[PDB]
């Protein structure tokens, strides 16, 4: 069982959440320790720690663990940067990704 890099995949809300004014960030991890990492987030300037779910991990085909984390907090906080950052730490390495999701789906409206 060496030692396994992370994934990093940022997505945007669900219109479900969105619409009760609510975002929930998703950080895909795969191909890492055996259930072996750090959950962290980073915002606009403000980074972010606390407020964040994790679920237990599960082996896969190549016996690679996956896991993933979900941050709770509003709607307008992620609203107000372009793009989120999950940092996965691993084998003392820590790394985030930045990627604007698309415009065109529903988000936070009057219902």
């Amino acid at each position: 069982q060496p030692k396994a890099a992370p994934s990093v995949t940022l997505f945007p809300p669900s219109s479900e959440e969105l619409q009760a004014n609510k975002a929930t960030l998703v950080c895909l991890i795969s191909d890492f320790y055996p259930g072996a990492v750090t959950v962290a987030w980073k915002a606009d300037s403000s980074p972010v720690n606390a407020g964040v779910e994790t679920t237990k991990p599960s082996k896969q085909s190549n016996n690679k663990y996956a896991a993933s984390s979900y941050l709770s907090l509003t709607p307008e906080q992620w609203k107000s940067h372009k793009s989120y950052s999950c940092q996965v730490t691993h084998e003392g390495s820590t790394v985030e990704k930045t990627v604007a999701p698309a415009e065109s789906s529903e988000n936070l409206y009057f219902q």
